[PDB]
Order: structure tokens, then sequence, then C-alpha cells
């Protein structure tokens, strides 16, 4: 299992960010293959998870910079664990994280994106 | 809500076995679908690497080498327990140690951050 991910991304304020994640693995996806998301904000210690999908279902959070904003953009038959955020504003910069399990496979370096929300 | 509860440090001595505590507090009942991480950071290491996985009833133990065949279940989801146990500690596993729970549809958290020391003396 080894993800890849952008070393940063650069979305207009307001408008819709698209944090693409992509991973290889020796065994197939299906039933038991997850992906997490979390936000670290900017100049912070801290990592907070707000978006996950495991057993077919996705599960959004209600933490509130990333309240009503998620959605699944992947695809596990392609190995995609993307997802977009819309109404980018100033609170979301910040480095963000992809965690991704494939059993047995599960020994995994997390992908990093450098995400600044600038204006044009 | 969701939260991880793990010790601020832990220090194991040489040789012996270490006892990686977490316990988390969360809204919704225990399950099919809460799953547990924990990752190793190494001492003044960039990088994060996961090597066990508690998922849907099944525990998956890691081949990354510093952790063969050490790692043991330790916890239970019942107790709300998420610890398990390192056999044979030794000086390479000085570092960080990330416990991380998710317990559908309680998905935010933060993760618990231990830092473990192996030592020769306490």
């Amino acid at each position: 299992l080894e993800v890849y991910t952008p070393k940063e991304i650069f979305v207009a304020n307001g408008t819709q960010g698209k944090l693409t994640c992509k991973f290889k693995s020796t065994s197939t996806t299906g039933g038991l293959t997850s992906v997490s998301w979390s936000f670290q904000p900017e100049g912070a210690d801290t990592t907070v998870s707000f978006f996950h999908y495991s057993q077919g279902q996705v599960y959004l959070g209600n933490y509130p910079p990333f309240k009503d904003r998620i959605s699944w953009a992947g695809d596990l038959d392609k190995k995609d664990a993307s997802i977009n955020i819309e109404n980018m504003q100033f609170i979301h910069n910040g480095t963000y994280i992809c965690d991704v399990k494939n059993p047995p496979d599960i020994v995994v370096q997390p992908g990093h994106i450098r995400l600044y929300v600038v204006e044009k």
C-alpha cells in the first residue's frame, strides 16, 4: 500500500477544492478498504479527521469548518480516494491527510496535501 | 462526538513488554463499523507508518520490520479499549505512537499521541 497525493493545491476563495488521492496496493479493494481524511490547521500542532469511508458507506462529519461541504469524489475500483470541498475560505488553509487501509495491506504512509485558499 | 485517550509518555525497560493504552469515549455504540489503527513515528522523523489495524472483528498485523511478530491485540471494543502489546521492546522502538479510532457514525477525532522511551533504568 502506497498513497499518492499532490504536493500542493491552490484554490480560489469561494470555489471548489479537489483533494486528489490515488494509491497502489498488492491486494484488490473491496468491502474491507477504508479512507480517512484529516485536516491540520495552518501553523497548528493538531490534526482532525473529518471524512471517512468504509464498507461502501460514506460518513461525513460535523466538524464546523467542513460541515456540509464534503463529498466523496473517489472510486475504490480505480484506487481513488479523492474528496471535494465546496466554498473554500481562509479557514481551510492547512495540511490535508489522506489515510488509506486495504487489508491485508495496512502498512501505510499517509498522503500529505498543502492547500492554500488564495484569490485570483 | 468521539475522543481518544492515551498516556502522554510510556517508559518500557529494554527487552520487556510495552503496553500502549488506548481508551476512547463516543456517543454511539461499538460494533461491526468501528476500527482502530496504531502508527509509529521514529525519533526525529518526519514520517509516520501504520503497523496495526483492527476492523470488522479482525485484527490485522503488519509486516513492518520493527514490530513484525511483536504486536498483540490487548483491547476490547465493548470496553471501548483500543490497546495493543509490543513484545521485546528494544532501542529502535523509541518514538511516538499514535492511536486512531473511528466509531461510525462518530468519525471526528484527534488521534491520541504517546511518546515512548525504551530505556534500561525504570
